[PDB]
């Protein structure tokens, strides 16, 4: 009942979205937008404002969550894509969970078979664990922001849903994000280092020294745990099937550009994600790292847990006009 | 040395802000701003993004932080009234605390003295608690921010000092704010708090959220009417002026902005519960939400609690609302 409420909320609060109904999803109100690739992602509830406060112009055309910490439902997803599909296809967004990939794939496969055109991108830039408890692989977490805003851009823009997913595969590759707590959504001065966005265990707990020693010890695993070899599903639409594709990501390195986001978890203050943000650009400093633009607050959350998030993206000239392009969300909003 | 590490936070990601040392404030990048007045606040630190996050076109100035929950020092603020000054004065806009009164008349009465024009607005929305630990009269709360984003449209429109100052307070009087914390024993929560941690009307019991909210709304309601005393700047006589003023509560037929406010660390679902419910006690009352937000305006550091504020408005100060503002905390319009 309490999830239904906080949706009425939501639409209330928007009038620019639409809350749908048997099934439950969220689409911008003119959607389906026609001549520009759709985006849509979803999962659970708990993360807000991920997905639906970047539901508008320049980002998601709609989103669908399932319960807490719970992958919507296929009919949610299928509903969904049929919404908002503008007779360019739709592109899914997935975080790598095990549930959220069982869901997205039902659905993509009815999609292309109903004749939408369909294709997919999954995102797994969470270093810290491989193989945690709902996640075969790496999980999806804050990057994903980032890849909604840019992959967004590009759709408004008019690429196609090839170009669409071509980027955001390819900026999938290149984010890397960690994240801790220092209480659940643990002793006295202690952390859970590299904790995951739906409760997930860490690398370990660890003592908590000083804001700034956190910090050190995030951004060296961004560079350690950097290099990642996987294999990842994504949907072929010309075959109509799924094919298997294996990617190397490379660590961060001397001479790279990046977009940084330090997220709040749920219940850090504001005033210490700046201090985040200051110990994170010295390091970034005396590593060769040049942070172009940022991204500090509450954007990837887990319902009230006390701890933040790093995500370093990096990003080319083509990517910072992405990311400079016009976005109207609940959660983004800027440019003309 | 978190606080200066944090402030360094800030000049790094904003770099449209400048951070100034010796003293320590924030103006923005481009200040003194020619041919506009200047709009300039500041409070203790723990309130963010209240101040320095409302610093930019269509809003503040500059601002100037103190210590935590702690009221700038009067060098700060005339340090940055003088820095902001783009030759049309300067509009102080100050919560209701006994150390932020002080401080600042004392710049205020200084720069007036120093050739700067100047006035003054008071925030005293808070309708929980008369008197509370730092506070004559009623506390300033998240209504602050509103006020400065109308007033703010209103400078960058090019309104005189005068007409900036008049409208500040007649918004003043037309906004009514209320919070509370749950964190206090199990289930229990500080009914009317403050956004130090002042005590509020008392502890109850928290039984549901939309229970919740109903009583904050009733409050709204029952403490709406309110009539004191407060002191503004006459530069024209060169001195303090105190004048009688009266709030009336909100009714039926009143168009309002509604802010839903995140005390620290409350998830941002609830806060679209509470902005569910509130929409439906509007509509019952007679009173129509025309604009809204919800999120983390005017913190408590990682209080567990929320407020609400409401503000009637009108057509003109609906298009005041609409008027770009580019800050890292509120940002829209071309």
């Amino acid at each position: 009942d309490v999830l239904d409420e906080q949706l009425a909320g939501l639409a209330k609060a928007h009038p620019s979205l639409t809350l749908h109904q048997d099934p439950v999803y969220v689409t911008r109100a003119d959607a389906p937008v026609a001549g520009k690739v759709a985006l849509l992602s979803g999962g659970g509830s708990g993360n807000e404002p991920m997905h639906c406060g970047y539901i508008g112009q320049g980002m998601l055309s709609g989103a669908c969550p399932g319960e807490i910490f719970t992958s919507p439902t296929p009919d949610k997803i299928f509903e969904c894509a049929m919404q908002v599909d503008g007779g360019e296809g739709v592109l899914l967004i997935i975080k790598n969970y095990t549930g959220d990939i069982l869901n997205f794939e039902t659905a993509t496969e009815l999609l292309h078979d109903s004749g939408v055109k369909v294709t997919t991108v999954v995102i797994d830039d969470d270093v810290a664990v491989k193989d945690s408890l709902y996640t075969a692989g790496r999980r999806g977490v804050a990057n994903t922001v980032l890849i909604e805003k840019l992959v967004g851009a590009a759709a408004e823009r008019g690429d196609s849903l090839d170009a669409c997913a071509e980027l955001g595969r390819k900026l999938n590759n290149q984010g890397h994000s960690i994240g801790i707590a220092l209480g659940a959504c643990l002793a006295d001065n202690e952390m859970e280092f590299g904790v995951g966005i739906h409760g997930e265990p860490g690398i370990d707990r660890r003592p908590f020294s000083s804001l700034d020693q956190t910090v050190d010890e995030m951004f060296d695993t961004l560079l350690v745990n950097g290099s990642y070899h996987r294999t990842l599903r994504f949907w072929d639409y010309q075959q109509g099937s799924w094919q298997e594709e294996q990617q190397t990501k490379q660590p961060l390195q001397s001479g790279d550009r990046v977009i940084a986001l330090v997220n709040n978890l749920g219940a850090t203050p504001l005033s210490e994600l700046y201090g985040v943000y200051n110990r994170l650009t010295t390091r970034c400093q005396q590593a060769g790292l040049t942070i172009e633009r940022n991204l500090i607050g509450a954007y990837c959350t887990s319902l009230d847990m006390t701890g933040f998030s790093i995500t370093l993206l990096k990003v080319d000239d083509e990517t910072l006009a992405l990311w400079d392009a016009p976005v109207h969300t609940p959660a983004l909003n800027w440019g003309k």
